C-alpha cells in the first residue's frame, strides 16, 4: 500500500484527478469504478479542468458506481445517480449509456443487486477503483462485520452513516435506511484501487488502517490484501498516525 501525503484538498485532489486520467488515457477502453461523498468532489472539479485544458476525451469510458440508496429514483436531488450526473457526467463527452450505477428503484433489490454484479464481471471488472472510507473504516457501504468475500449486496445503513450523511438530506428523517453496495469481493477485483482521504474527521480511520490489523471489524483493512493501493490522506486526515 503506497501512502501519499498531500499537502491540502487541493493537492489530493489534483493527484487524484491525474491518477485517474492516467488510467482513462493507457488503454483505449478504460472501466473506471466511481464513489461520491464530499471526499472525491475536488477530484472531479479537478478532471473536468482537465477535459478543457488538456483536452482529456472520455469518449471511451465505461464507468462503474460503487452504491446507491434503496428506494431512491434518479432524478431524486439526494441519489448517487443525480450526484454523478452532476458533478461528472454532464460535463464530459462520454456515451451515457455505458455509465451504470446500482438501480435503487428496482422492483427487487436483491435480484438488481445479482444482476449488477453480473455487470460487472462482464464489463472484466474495473481498471481503477475510487473510495473513500467511512469514520468507521466503512468501505463502500460495507459496514464492520461485512465478510471480506461479499458480493454486491443491500445493506442497513449503520447508524453513525446516517449521521454523517444526514448533512446532504432536508434532515434525519430523510436519510434512507437501505443501500445497494458493491461488496469487499467486488471492490478487490479492480486492477487498482485510489482511496482518498480527507479530514479530521478521518483522522482516527487513518491511524488503524496504517497500523495493519486486518479484521472484519475494519472493512478498510481489507485493502491490505490488494497488490495495487494508492491512498492519498490530506493533513488533517494524517493529524493523529
Amino acid at each position: 500500500m503506497k501512502v501519499m501525503e498531500c499537502q491540502t484538498y487541493e493537492e489530493l485532489s489534483q493527484i487524484a484527478a491525474r491518477i485517474t486520467a492516467d488510467t482513462i488515457k493507457e488503454k483505449p477502453d478504460a472501466v473506471l469504478g466511481l464513489a461520491t461523498g464530499g471526499t472525491p468532489e475536488g477530484t472531479y472539479r479537478q478532471l473536468i479542468r482537465l477535459h478543457q485544458t488538456e483536452n482529456l476525451s472520455f469518449q471511451n469510458i465505461t464507468t462503474v458506481n460503487l452504491d446507491e440508496y434503496a428506494g431512491l429514483s434518479s432524478d431524486d436531488p439526494n441519489s448517487y445517480h443525480f450526484y454523478m450526473n452532476d458533478r461528472f457526467f454532464q460535463h464530459i463527452d462520454s456515451k451515457p449509456s455505458r455509465h451504470f450505477i446500482p438501480n435503487g428503484n428496482a422492483d427487487d433489490l436483491e435480484a438488481e443487486c445479482r444482476r449488477y454484479e453480473q455487470l460487472v464481471d462482464s464489463l472484466g471488472d474495473t481498471d481503477i477503483q475510487l473510495l473513500g472510507i467511512g469514520r468507521n473504516g466503512h468501505i463502500g457501504f460495507n459496514e464492520p462485520g461485512t465478510s471480506f468475500k461479499s458480493r454486491t449486496h443491500v445493506v442497513t445503513l449503520n447508524e453513525q452513516t446516517r449521521q454523517a450523511n444526514a448533512r446532504y438530506f432536508p434532515s434525519i428523517d430523510s436519510v434512507p435506511k437501505k443501500a445497494l453496495t458493491m461488496g469487499i469481493q467486488t471492490i478487490l477485483s479492480s486492477k487498482r484501487i485510489l482511496l482518498l482521504i480527507s479530514g479530521k474527521s478521518k483522522a482516527e480511520a487513518v491511524r488503524k488502517l496504517l497500523e495493519g490489523n486486518i479484521s472484519e471489524d475494519f472493512p478498510a483493512s481489507a485493502l491490505h490484501l490488494h497488490s495495487d493501493v494508492t491512498v492519498l490522506i490530506d493533513r488533517e486526515a494524517a493529524s493523529l498516525r
